[PDB]
């Protein structure tokens, strides 16, 4: 009776069963400032949408200075969906639109807003860890509505019941939609609630995968598809190798391989690209907590929104460039896979992404439901709100609490005058800068695509989600379990799972 991971994350740490499990408070690297959970946070800086217009506005293409690909940030978005979800409660703190905003209030009605709901929170002890006494006299911490471990929840769901509805229960395989253009994920699966944020298409047309927001964009769904194909491929092998294994055993052995495949790409390919390198595994530490930190998911790792390019490229088998799909048209759009995943994959690995800086494309920052005065969303604003919702300390306060030296003037953050000016325009002091905008404004660390601050927060998180993981693939007991897997590089998984994909570079995150 071999022991396999749970679907929720609990049981991973023997001494602290719930450690890292779903629906548990986030960790803090730095004390939060009072965020007044039950009301609005007391913010003296400019509102989120103002900071968005002043700092994040983008009018031209910059292009990744590190020469990274769209596939790189598709994995980043795929990676975070394995780790953290800040699920909101019906606790409304709307985003105020400045009067006369050309994108959300051209008629100059100064009461226009964008929907925002504060993250689920729970009362915590005031004399434990890094918290703060809220303005109502109690201490609160935000709740991670997802397992903190990299455990394939993106494919298999967050519980037994959801998992056994996504899988065929035959040969240990996952349900799939067989089509004229390869195998695609399933649809209309009972018990698998899928997100429809943009609400362009009816939910019965969305694909049913282990992660609610899997339909967010097609490039994300494509990654889901290939790892599902690779899963059913391994299940057929284990079925032939071990005919005595029932459906449950073939599935788990296949699930175990895919989890290892996800982990290996992250720590052998993704992180060395993000941070320039990464130390080698040093063994499981039962005293390390793998739980996600509030600053990691809220602040540091949200850099990807800066790097998303405006267009999604499509290429055919013979290498011809097809009509690019603009991001704004791809939000929760299953039609993007009508011609299979191969045309997307080709575009993702060849097309260079956007630079990680203060600028965010307008597909994300100025997305509209229709006319310029009725509805829409601003991802830059949502991030600022979330940081202020969670009580992320100011830029210089965070650095101090991370063991870094605080900045003294604007030039200490960057030499680019236009960045300096936009910071002067948005904030009157460096000690008023939001950690999110400050870390983005920093110069990239040597060999990295992020600044010193974000570098430190990201490095600190992924050290723990590896060291604190009892089922980490590099541990002796897990090399034994996964002795018949076929874990390779991401580029080779693509070839294994695609039809006539064409040329694929070894590192699909670069060039
Ligand atoms: C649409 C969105 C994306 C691309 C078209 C996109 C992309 C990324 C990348 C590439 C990331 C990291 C490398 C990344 C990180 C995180 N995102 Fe995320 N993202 C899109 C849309 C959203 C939306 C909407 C949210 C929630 C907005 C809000 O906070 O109100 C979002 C969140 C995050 C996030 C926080 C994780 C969490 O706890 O939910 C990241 C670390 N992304 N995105
Ligand atoms: C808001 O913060 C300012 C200082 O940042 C403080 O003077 C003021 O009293 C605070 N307001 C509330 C309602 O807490
Ligand atoms: C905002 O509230 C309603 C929105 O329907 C609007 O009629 C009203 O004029 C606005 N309030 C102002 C402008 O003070
Ligand atoms: C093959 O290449 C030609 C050349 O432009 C292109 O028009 C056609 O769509 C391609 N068809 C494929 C790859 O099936
Ligand atoms: C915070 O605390 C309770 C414990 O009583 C949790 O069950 C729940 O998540 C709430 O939001
Ligand atoms: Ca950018
Ligand atoms: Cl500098
Ligand atoms: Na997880």
């Amino acid at each position: 009776s071999q022991e396999f991971r749970s679907y929720t994350g609990e049981g991973n740490n023997k001494q602290n069963p719930k450690q890292g499990s779903i629906f548990t408070p986030f960790i803090r690297l730095a004390n939060p400032i009072k965020f007044n959970k039950n009301g609005f946070p007391n913010i003296t800086n400019q509102p989120s949408r103002a900071i968005s217009n002043i700092i994040f506005d983008q009018q031209t293409h910059i292009g990744s200075k590190e020469h990274l690909t769209d596939m790189f940030n598709m994995w980043g978005q795929f990676l975070i969906h394995n780790m953290a979800l800040s699920k909101p409660e019906p606790n409304s703190w709307p985003i105020k639109v400045p009067k006369c905003d050309q994108y959300f209030d051209p008629a100059c009605i100064g009461n226009k807003t964008m929907n925002y709901f504060r993250t689920r929170a729970t009362e915590v002890p005031c004399d434990v860890g890094k918290t703060v006494v809220d303005e109502d006299g109690k201490c609160y911490e935000q709740i991670n509505s997802l397992g903190s471990y990299i455990d394939g929840n993106v494919l298999y769901g967050n519980s037994e019941e959801i998992c056994k509805n996504l899988r065929s229960l035959s040969g240990g395989e996952m349900k799939m939609t067989v089509t004229d253009v390869g195998d695609l994920p399933p649809k209309n699966v009972p018990g698998v609630p899928m997100d429809n944020d943009a609400n362009l298409f009816p939910i019965d047309q969305l694909y049913s995968v282990g992660e609610r927001r899997g339909n967010e964009n097609p490039g994300l769904l494509s990654i889901h598809t290939l790892l599902l194909r690779d899963h059913n491929r391994l299940a057929r092998k284990f079925a032939r190798l071990h005919p005595e294994w029932d459906d449950e055993r073939v599935f788990q052995q296949s699930r175990s391989c895919i989890i290892e495949q996800i982990q290996k790409i992250t720590y052998d390919e993704y992180l060395p690209t993000t941070l320039g390198s990464f130390p080698s595994y040093t063994g499981y530490d039962a005293n390390v907590n793998a739980q996600v930190s509030n600053e990691f998911t809220t602040t540091a790792f949200r850099f990807g929104h800066s790097e998303v390019g405006p267009f999604m490229e499509y290429y055919s088998e013979n290498g011809t460039r097809l009509q690019p799909l603009p991001i704004k048209f791809s939000y929760f759009n299953p039609h993007a896979l009508n011609r299979g995943v191969e045309p997307l994959i080709r575009g993702l690995i060849i097309n260079e992404e956007e630079n990680i800086d203060i600028y965010m494309i307008s597909d994300l920052r100025n997305f509209l439901f229709g006319k310029p005065g009725q509805g829409g969303l601003d991802l830059a604003s949502r991030n600022l709100q979330r940081n202020r919702d969670h009580g992320i300390p100011p830029y210089n306060s965070l650095r101090r609490q991370l063991g870094l030296r605080p900045v003294q003037t604007w030039s200490d953050i960057t030499s680019d005058p236009q960045i300096q000016n936009r910071l002067k325009n948005a904030y009157k002091s460096v000690d008023d800068i939001d950690s999110y905008v400050g870390g983005l404004a920093e110069d990239h660390m040597e060999g990295s695509c992020v600044g010193q601050t974000f570098y430190l927060i990201i490095y600190e998180q992924f050290f723990r989600t590896r060291a604190g993981d009892r089922f980490w693939y590099e541990t002796p007991e897990m090399r034994m379990v996964n002795r018949e897997c076929e874990t390779t590089t991401f580029a080779e998984v693509i070839k294994r799972t695609t039809s006539n994909i064409g040329y694929v570079q070894p590192n699909v995150f670069r060039k």
